[PDB]
């Protein structure tokens, strides 16, 4: 099966006066063109949809399901929307990443996300070893970022690009090798023709390097 | 003067969790050493309203950039934020607890980092930017961990969440930052874990003290 999963990390949602939605929004254009008529696209905006966070009842919950305890009504409703979106995640098999830099980091709804997909015995398990990821079958991933500053010019900006560093890092543990990311940087710094014009171009390749 | 304890746990208050142990076995020792004039005050990030950075803050912002009022919705969440901008530049010492998550910091707790780190206020765009934090402040890290962290290998390499906050804080300027690492809680005993722990954070509050 062929699944593509959007992940719209953008506070904004589908707002396109944001540059890293016009880019992805430019990315779906190209990418649609170019799919089957089997390729199913699905999204998750996580600042739209419920995407729950860790809290004490999510702790809760998973300290009896290792005991085999009952869960409250609560803890059902919470794990079972985290069973949803866990399954979704693992339904796919090419992802796409959208997110503004604030503060060099993810934002804190992808981060929740995180949460929801890094589940022991689904997406990776622990060995004897250390832990490896289960999901090694050849999928993809695509990460759009727009940022203020430069990140490309090995400084202390590439040293705290913590977002890029962090994802990469995770999926690839997860699995997921083949990982590409487009930076639509030097917003605060550059022209909006170039910093755009840019983006575009690098998603048009993704898009047609994925379509295949 | 003035301590913040700023508690990024999930679970608050619950004696169950390793880094709140420790953090409370700090506190007790700290209290002990402190002065009458010394005030210390506590946010919990997930009993408290920390706001995060949605449509509404990002409007309320481009709003104040065009000169442009403010709804009522805007108005009140770039209020909170304010206070909680103040609340942590009138503090000297901090100190930050978290269980360690899926390699980075709880979600909450980059929400919080997203309210204190201003522009004119905690650094400045200037030639580059620079922290206006720097004025001889303490950060004290509690950090519960399954994994250890200190035998230089990929473990130490996905930290994300101590590496993140110690390049964060040295931006702002506070550069006398000490991480106490309950790690190992996935392969220790959990009395050995702690015994260690302990020794760190009285000799932290010891030192803090002072
Ligand atoms: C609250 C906030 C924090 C930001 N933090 C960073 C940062 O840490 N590094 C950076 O290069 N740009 C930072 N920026 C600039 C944004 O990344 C830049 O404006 C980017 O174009 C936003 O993407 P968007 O247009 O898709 O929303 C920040 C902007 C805001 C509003
Ligand atoms: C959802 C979840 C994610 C975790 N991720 C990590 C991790 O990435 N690295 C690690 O060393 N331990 C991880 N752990 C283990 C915890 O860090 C460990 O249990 C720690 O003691 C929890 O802190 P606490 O006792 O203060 O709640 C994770 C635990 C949970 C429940
Ligand atoms: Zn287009
Ligand atoms: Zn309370
Ligand atoms: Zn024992």
């Amino acid at each position: 099966m062929n699944k593509t999963l959007i992940i719209n990390a953008h506070p904004k949602v589908d707002d396109t006066s944001s540059v890293s939605i016009k880019v992805f929004k430019h990315f779906l254009e190209s990418y649609k063109e170019l799919i089957s008529n089997n390729e199913t696209i699905e999204q998750i905006n996580l600042y739209d949809d419920v995407v729950p966070m860790i809290d004490k009842t999510v702790l809760s919950a998973w300290e009896k399901q290792g005991n085999g305890q009952e869960l409250t009504r609560e803890e059902q409703k919470v794990t079972e929307r985290m069973s949803e979106i866990l399954q979704q995640f693992k339904s796919a098999n090419t992802y796409v990443i959208v997110l503004p830099l604030h503060n060099f980091n993810i934002p804190s709804k992808l981060k929740d996300y995180m949460d929801n997909i890094m589940i022991a015995r689904e997406t990776f398990k622990y060995t004897e070893t250390g832990s490896v990821g289960l999901l090694k079958d050849g999928r993809r991933m695509l990460v759009i970022q727009a940022s203020g500053g430069i990140y490309t010019n090995d400084d202390w900006y590439t040293d705290v690009e913590y977002s890029h560093k962090y994802l990469k890092a995770m999926f690839n543990f997860l699995g997921i090798e083949d990982y590409q990311i487009v930076r639509a940087q030097g917003t605060a710094v550059l022209d909006p023709t170039e910093v755009l014009q840019n983006a575009y171009k690098e998603v048009e390749e993704a898009a047609s390097r994925l379509a295949n």
